[PDB]
């Protein structure tokens, strides 16, 4: 295994290294606005060598955005797809690529066998050619890898099922800002290539003039090279025709055959295309050549890559002719015109690919390599896209609760093969294609109108109550003796509990256990465990009576505590923010032990009195001017007092103090350690008044945050022997502060109301000499290492938080696990910050038509870690990747991938069994199984199922930490006949594994395998 914390790689191109450099000036550079003036030596293309330029039809289809999937689909794409069906059959030279299979699947599933004969046809000769072939052409920012791969794997399994193909090179020319979580994902799933687009203008330049916008990108931390995948930069503004023939969009605007009238599009430069004829043929091909040999100055062969096309394009049967013809005649008279010296021609992507690297291997060009990342985006002089790293934060969150209840139920009914009567598959597909859909970078990215965020919440919602449906039938059969086993598919023998989504003040879901000596004296429930590993964590459930006992199914007595259910409303007749206590209700909470992959049974019995086994939590309400509390039959009295500074400290876990406003001040470590000043702080981010204003995706401020005026807040202590908290009730926020033990958990109740144009940041302010470095996540998967840049806008220095960040100096870090992608930065040493919401009353001018003013209160979740990191082994400073530590990574788990919660539904569960998966190998704390599902039908003699292994890297800190088991996925399910490594996306097999035995993966890497079962 590499080692990828010691050896820093050597590359042309180290992205943090670049922006260190790069000075940023915004100048006129001419008619390519952000550039220079292009000049080229005409004696370079001769006939011996000979400019090769593939002109590439495309369409940019939306699964969303202005109008919803179904509308686009109805109105634009069903129409698109069957012109581009009818005009290649018809003009066999002519070529087109495709990028988004949800609508392909949406569109071929409707054809008659003659028109999907015709359509395989055209595929299979290279006239149609698809590129990436996920669902979706997704978000890079917000996105979580898993999902990526998730929506890869669901396009391409369509594709490799339907049309007998798998997409090697990828087409990205519309995500806001790359990751290169996208090569990683690619070069892993067969790919040789990839295209992006959006970067920041300066980049492009910087570049440009060094031509290294084509560049073997590489993961930070690789340095021998084995994750490169070849990539292509384009080096304009936009990918439309005005800015994809050349430097100057007055002249390509003139090559959109689309904009001369009759379609209702014009050139903005004033000059409109011309039909192509014999009497201006020459003067328009020495125009267009011309911008072609400028445009093949920025890179190194003699191929040339001249995208056609925009949204929604290759509508209308006289748009396919109107560009087809021109085009054909421009390449008539250009290739008979020896003095060109070029060929130009339709093509694909592929074909272009194929070209460059003919080009290189006959050594006419080497490419430089590259690590880093392209965030954060700006198309144009302050406009930094980084307001769409926190845009509709409630579907970001709610992403992230899909995310691991389609893991859940994937893996939970992986374990059995099911009757098709059972609908299992069906309900999967449905889950999976709804969570791959909101992918779009348009989806997760709250960029979209609101009707269209409307409907993609709408599927989501479907989507989880069929991973429900799906989970909780296969809990009933792998808890239940077989003999007993009795099924009906549609009936509901568990219902989930969540604690966390939507959430407690967002929307009262959760049912309550209803246990009494007159109708049911006790209620069976069972967790389970997605990750690989055994796993203690503490759940909660409502229950009828305080009274309440837990037991495991040894009828062992199991430790619970009791504390009242607090809700908060704003009292409008009080004008304050307080907690009231339910008199009809309680919360029991015990910690739950499951097995690596597996489930765990637990029962709730009810008494008449106190349980021996059972604690209360003590209550106090701090505020002048209290009024009494009443809780119903909860034991223990509520106590007040004014407000003032208060102290906890949960089990042999750190001390955490709060000012009087019910915000952390300190933590310590342990009893005898430093006090460490940590933080927390609510401020807000204004709107300009004249000038660019903020919008969906655009972050711009009027200057630093400003404190959030916070009166004199209701601050609730609950102290338990299991948990405390402290919750605070802010304007805008309800936030909470739970200790368990170890690091606390922080929860906010964002709900920002009708405060238009206000954005509202939480900072925690220590004093970490961090200096101007801090660290983000890229999609989950790995952490990158963040430089502070004063010559830029605060808006630039904004990073997307997918999963996390921290900050650190020499002794001290502290880490910030979020549950939700969100926006943040480090403004200042020694501090954190992440936007929890934004209200914005304009349009920010990039087509979305419209502000954001369709907030509504959600749940954000997150966990703090301070901890003493001197004793770790960490990267020279040159390194640009940073890890997290053994308690950082659980803690980002427990937030992704908490215990599921299952409370069986009737009075009495026969056969009922007390765990599944005690025989688990138990691996090693990095490891985990991303994804496991079965991949073939009850049908099939032989059964597939496929694994997605993962493993993270974690720091070294002096921690023993070594008694766990070796995991072979292969030998999880009984009868194994073979085991093959694979891509990603489970589409081809690359190795044929001695032994059946799946080996582990290094750290940072993933791999992909498929136990097949006889
Ligand atoms: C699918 O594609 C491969 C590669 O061209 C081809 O050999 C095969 O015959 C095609 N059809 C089948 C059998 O799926
Ligand atoms: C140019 S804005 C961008 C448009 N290109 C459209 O495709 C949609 O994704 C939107 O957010
Ligand atoms: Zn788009």
């Amino acid at each position: 295994c590499q080692d990828v914390v010691q050896d820093v790689p050597n590359v042309d191109v180290q992205m943090l290294e670049l922006y260190d450099r790069m000075s940023f000036k915004d100048i006129d550079g001419g008619v390519w606005k952000q550039g220079w003036n292009i000049k080229y030596d005409p004696l370079k293309y001769n006939a011996h060598h000979k400019l090769k330029v593939f002109v590439v039809p495309h369409s940019h289809n939306d699964p969303g955005w202005i109008q919803t999937f179904e509308e686009y689909y109805q109105h634009d794409t069903k129409h698109i797809l069957s012109n581009a069906l009818r005009h290649l059959h018809d003009n066999p030279e002519m070529k087109f690529i495709w990028a988004e299979i949800s609508y392909f699947a949406r569109f071929y599933h409707d054809l008659g066998e003659n028109k999907k004969l015709q359509m395989k046809s055209i595929v299979k000769n290279g006239q149609l050619e698809f590129v990436t072939g996920g669902w979706v052409m997704p978000d890079e920012a917000n996105s979580h890898w898993r999902n990526v791969l998730l929506q890869l794997t669901e396009g391409q399994t369509w594709l490799k099922q339907f049309m007998n193909v798998t997409p090697t090179a990828s087409w990205a020319i519309d995500p806001f800002g790359h990751s290169p979580t996208m090569p990683y994902i690619l070069q892993k799933s067969g790919f040789k290539n990839m295209l992006i687009q959006r970067t920041h203008y300066s980049v492009k330049k910087e570049l440009a003039q060094q031509r290294q916008l084509e560049f073997l990108w590489r993961q930070i931390w690789d340095n021998k090279g084995d994750t490169a995948l070849f990539t292509h930069m384009m080096p304009f503004y936009s990918y439309d025709i005005p800015h994809t023939c050349g430097p100057d969009p007055k002249v390509c605007c003139q090559f959109d055959f689309k904009r001369m009238g009759s379609f209702g599009l014009s050139c903005p430069w004033k000059v409109p295309p011309r039909t192509i004829s014999d009497q201006n043929v020459a003067a328009r091909s020495d125009l267009l050549v011309d911008q072609w040999k400028k445009k093949a100055e920025l890179y190194r062969t003699n191929v040339l890559l001249i995208p056609l096309g925009d949204d929604f394009r290759f509508k209308q049967n006289t748009e396919w002719d109107v560009q087809r013809v021109n085009y054909e005649r421009l390449f008539e008279h250009i290739n008979s015109q020896a003095h060109f010296n070029v060929q130009a021609q339709f093509g694909t992507l592929q074909e272009y690919f194929d070209a460059v690297h003919q080009a290189e291997r006959a050594g006419q060009a080497e490419f430089p390599t590259l690590s880093g990342d392209f965030f954060t985006y700006a198309d144009r002089s302050d406009n930094y896209w980084s307001g769409y790293y926190t845009s509709r934060p409630y579907h970001k969150r709610m992403d992230r609760v899909l995310m691991h209840y389609v893991r859940a139920a994937e893996m939970l009914s992986a374990w059995h093969s099911w009757d098709g009567m059972a609908r299992i598959e069906e309900r999967l597909e449905q889950a999976r294609r709804e969570l791959s859909l909101f992918q779009h970078h348009d989806g997760i990215t709250g960029t979209a109108k609101t009707h269209v965020v409307v409907d993609y919440e709408q599927r989501m919602q479907e989507a989880l109550k069929a991973c429900q449906m799906v989970m909780q039938q296969s809990v009933y059969r792998l808890l239940t003796k077989p003999s007993i086993y009795s099924p009906d598919f549609s009936f509901s023998y568990f219902t989930l509990d969540d604690s966390r989504w939507p959430g407690s003040g967002v929307e009262d879901s959760r049912t309550t256990i209803i246990l009494g000596e007159d109708i049911l004296p006790s209620k069976h429930v069972v967790m389970h465990n997605t990750l690989p590993h055994w796993r203690e964590q503490l759940v909660d459930f409502y229950v009828s009576s305080p009274f309440v006992s837990v037991t495991d199914l040894a009828n062992n007595p199991v430790e619970a505590q009791v504390s009242p259910v607090w809700s908060w409303h704003h009292d409008t007749l009080t004008k304050t923010i307080h907690p009231q206590g339910s008199t009809t209700k309680y919360r029991i909470i015990f910690k739950a032990r499951v097995p690596p992959m597996g489930l765990a049974t637990y029962v709730l019995t009810i008494s008449d009195s106190k349980p021996e086994h059972t604690s209360y939590a003590s209550n106090l309400l701090l505020r002048k001017n209290p009024t009494s509390l009443p809780l119903g039959q909860y034991p223990e009295d509520v106590k007040f007092g004014d407000p003032r500074e208060i102290s906890l400290r949960v089990g042999n876990g750190p001390t955490l103090a709060f000012s009087e406003q019910g915000l952390l001040k300190s933590i310590q470590l342990t009893q005898d350690s430093p006090h460490v000043p940590v933080h927390f702080k609510f401020l807000k981010y204004g709107v300009r008044s004249h000038g660019d204003r903020s919008g969906a995706y655009l972050f711009l401020p009027n200057g630093p945050a400003s404190p959030v005026e916070l009166g004199q807040p209701v601050v609730l202590v609950t102290k338990g022997k299991l948990e405390s908290s402290v919750s605070v009730g802010l304007p805008s926020v309800v936030h909470q502060t739970i200790m368990r033990g170890g690091a606390p958990e922080i929860r906010n109740l964002v709900d920002i109301g009708s405060l238009d144009n206000t954005e509202i940041v939480m900072r925690l302010e220590t004093h970490i000499d961090s200096g101007d470095i801090f660290y983000t996540d890229l999609n989950g998967l790995q952490f990158i290492k963040r430089r502070r840049l004063d010559k830029l806008p605060l808006q630039a220095n904004y990073y997307p938080i997918p999963s996390g960040m921290f900050i650190e100096d020499a002794n001290t870090r502290l880490t910030l696990l979020t549950g939700q992608p969100l926006g943040g930065s480090s403004l200042a040493s020694g501090e954190l910050e992440i936007m929890q919401d934004r209200r914005l009353a304009s349009d920010d001018e990039r087509g979305l038509g419209q502000g954001v003013l369709d907030n509504k209160p959600v749940l954000h979740i997150y966990r703090l870690v301070l901890e003493k990191v001197n004793n770790c082994v960490r990267p020279s400073k040159l390194h640009p990747a940073g890890y997290l530590t053994s308690a950082a990574h659980k803690a980002s788990q427990s937030l992704l991938d908490p215990l599921d919660k299952f409370i069986f539904a009737e009075n009495e569960w026969i056969g009922a069994q007390g765990q599944f998966g005690g025989d688990h190998p138990s691996a090693r704390e990095d490891l985990d199984v991303s994804v496991m599902r079965r991949l073939t039908k009850s049908s099939a003699k032989t059964q597939r199922v496929g694994y997605v292994l993962h493993r993270t890297n974690l720091m070294q800190c002096g921690t023993p930490e070594e008694h766990t088991q070796k995991l072979d996925v292969c030998h999880l399910l009984p009868n194994v006949a073979r085991c093959e490594r694979t891509t990603l996306t489970f589409l081809q097999n690359l190795e044929h594994l001695d032994g059946m035995v799946a080996p582990e993966v290094c750290p940072m890497e993933t791999a992909a395998y498929v136990s097949s079962h006889s």
